[PDB]
């Protein structure tokens, strides 16, 4: 439970850095700082938060690539029949926190724009709250629960990724598709040095650089070529995920935290935070994830299409639906997809939805 | 073994060939010579594309070297203790004999006096690689008496531009290195043995020197020497990283350096215009700097009883390697671009013209001359 703890402190201190009147400031303006590339004609401008997200969040999502291929292929996804119930409460997980928020924002179409903020897990956090009391906790829990958050995440940057973000440049598809040519014949041909897979991704990563949402899917790509035989008694995949994980619970996790968890709390108010955009995504985690989990999986269970983890008793699936109410990380990366090139004001009081909502979520499925 | 040799030479060759057909010398010139500005905040960087790329290459190279070097300074050849000071004597006369020989055709230019340094380089990959084109039965001593020997003229030519004849830095700039050394001083004492940690560090000690080639390449060498080469548990991150890192620069780095920098438009190019001070200075400096250089030493330090002699050495296998130092290439072209910067493009083009008719003439010399003994 490490990985959990290294980060709430990465968020304390971002907290503590953006309300002393020594450091925010400097805090602020570092973030917002500029940064412009020039290659010839080309030019990109990015902000340093921009630039530090799309490279932290490419690698977080690399490991999720090479997570989900472990579990498509060897894990709880590897069936059409075992990934029945974990696919079932995602969905679930996903329509019932969107709804809420909807409910709020439908009339605001500035803020209905980041609907998808409350349906994205922070995967480190609740595991680290389940492994917090994890003595013993039933395993297929933290594979149930991780294979449940990794489909809302990934779905939810793909459903931004294709409809939401903007299009990218003729020049930059042409190099995407044959970027991810060469990782499929690398795969073909059977090489498995897995730098070389990294150089290719690398290239990908550049071409779609002006996209921090195709910069990020990026990493999920490059996550699905790495090869997974046991060869030899060796696995690229299962080695190289063996090489991140460490740096993404300790580095990337805690540094994006710094980053991006540090609001102004100065004037503050209840009724601020009740208006539609905090209060949207509050109900959206607190409330919607543990409604919209449980709801289909009871639907699921009832209605014959469904399976059970081994030691469930049930009411530890609504358990874990509380848990997954902890947005986190991966809902102010959501947040600042939806609410970048808008009011600047947005994203701050999405944060301080999501923190709450999150906060709550954690204290209270912590009771269970 | 020769295999990082030989894609060395093709790399060369495409990229002469993409220097002098019509239909590719508009881009390759163009696509190299591409400025690219870095503006964070009000900091600023300008540095045409080639520049940054042989500041990636020439830190990833370099790290490398570090690693060579420690290893064969705290427990191989080369040695600490002052056991095998063989090549120590024989570098010295590697750098001061083609120094001097360089000089005696430029001393009248104060322009072209600058790259001095140039014919005192080695391609320390495409010289092993011509050995081991013949490295059958080559002498083990020889070929790490070479690697040995290569390493301190080119460190000592990239010590020597970056005490003297390079440009400033910030003193903000020089803070942060010196405060990216502290932190990696104490993960040595305190023996950590993630190479990772050790390369993070030094990414910041490499971006905090970014405004100058040479000690951006210095930087590579430094940690190249923090990170522990201690076999705790039959383990070793030096021995490790070295392994994944050798194959990288034999097949990657060094033909992209080649590729990118070994490129000269021929066209016009004279039997006048090779018989200059400066193309002729690195010829000579090179064909006879070096192995009347190295030989004049070892005979100078054998007799003298200063010296020592590596087994199975006859004394004439050394010229050989003498005249294989000759080998300039990739090195000596790294030298040239820094010591030929921000003057008259043309001095560039000319030194690299040197070099290659220098190194060729080198390794064929090298090789029908060793090839006979
Ligand atoms: C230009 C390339 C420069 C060479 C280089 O950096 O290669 C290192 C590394 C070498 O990987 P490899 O030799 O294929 O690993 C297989 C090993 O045999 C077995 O791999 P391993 O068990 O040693 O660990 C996996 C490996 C590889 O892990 C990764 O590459 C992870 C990188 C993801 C984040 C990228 C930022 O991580 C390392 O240990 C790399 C060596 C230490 C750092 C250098 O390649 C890279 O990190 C990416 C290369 C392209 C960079 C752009
Ligand atoms: C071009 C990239 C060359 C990278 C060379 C890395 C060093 C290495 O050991 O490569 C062996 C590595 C093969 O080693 P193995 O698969 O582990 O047996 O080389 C490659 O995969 C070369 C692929 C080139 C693809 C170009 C498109
Ligand atoms: C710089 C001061 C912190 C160094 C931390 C460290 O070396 O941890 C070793 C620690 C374990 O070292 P080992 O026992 O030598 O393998 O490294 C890790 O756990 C993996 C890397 C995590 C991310 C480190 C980020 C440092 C900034």
């Amino acid at each position: 439970a490490s990985g959990g703890i290294i980060l709430i402190i990465a968020a304390a201190l971002a907290m503590l850095m953006a309300n002393m009147g020594a450091t925010s400031g400097w805090y602020h303006d570092f973030l917002e700082t500029p940064v412009q590339l020039r290659v010839g004609a080309l030019e990109i401008n990015k902000n340093m938060l921009l630039w530090i997200n799309d490279a932290l969040m490419a690698v977080f999502f690399l490991l999720i690539g090479l997570e989900v291929k472990r579990e498509l292929m060897q894990g709880s996804l590897a069936s059409l029949r075992q990934a029945a119930f974990p696919v079932i409460a995602a969905i679930g997980g996903m329509i019932v926190p969107a709804l809420l928020y909807l409910a709020f924002n439908y009339s605001d179409p500035v803020t209905r724009e980041g609907w998808a903020i409350p349906a994205a897990t922070d995967i480190a956090f609740a595991l680290g709250v389940l492994a917090l009391l994890g003595s013993r906790v039933p395993l297929a829990l933290k594979i149930f629960l991780m294979a449940l958050a990794i489909i809302d995440d990934l779905g939810a940057i793909v459903i931004i990724a294709l409809f939401y973000t903007s299009d990218l440049s003729i020049v930059s598809l042409g190099v995407a598709a044959f970027a991810i040519a060469v990782l499929a014949l690398l795969n073909l041909c059977g090489v498995r040095r897995t730098g070389v897979y990294i150089l290719v991704g690398a290239v990908l990563w550049t071409a779609v650089l002006k996209s921090g949402v195709h910069a990020t899917l990026a990493g999920v790509i490059v996550g699905f070529f790495i090869p997974l035989k046991e060869k030899h008694g060796r696995s690229p995949a299962k080695r190289l995920e063996h090489v991140l994980h460490p740096w993404v619970a300790y580095l990337i996790l805690p540094l994006f935290a710094f980053a991006n968890a540090g609001v102004s709390l100065q004037g503050v108010t209840i009724d601020g935070l009740t208006s539609m955009l905090p209060l949207g995504i509050i109900a959206g985690l607190l409330i919607g994830k543990p409604l919209g989990i449980s709801l289909f999986c009871w639907l699921a269970l009832r209605f014959k299409l469904a399976h059970l983890p081994q030691g469930t008793t049930y009411q530890q699936i609504m358990a874990v639906g509380i848990l997954c109410g902890i947005g986190f990380t991966m809902s102010i990366f959501i947040a600042s997809l939806a609410f970048g090139n808008v009011d600047p004001e947005l994203i701050n009081w999405a944060k301080l939805g999501i923190l709450i909502g999150s906060l709550l979520s954690a204290v209270v499925g912590y009771s269970w």
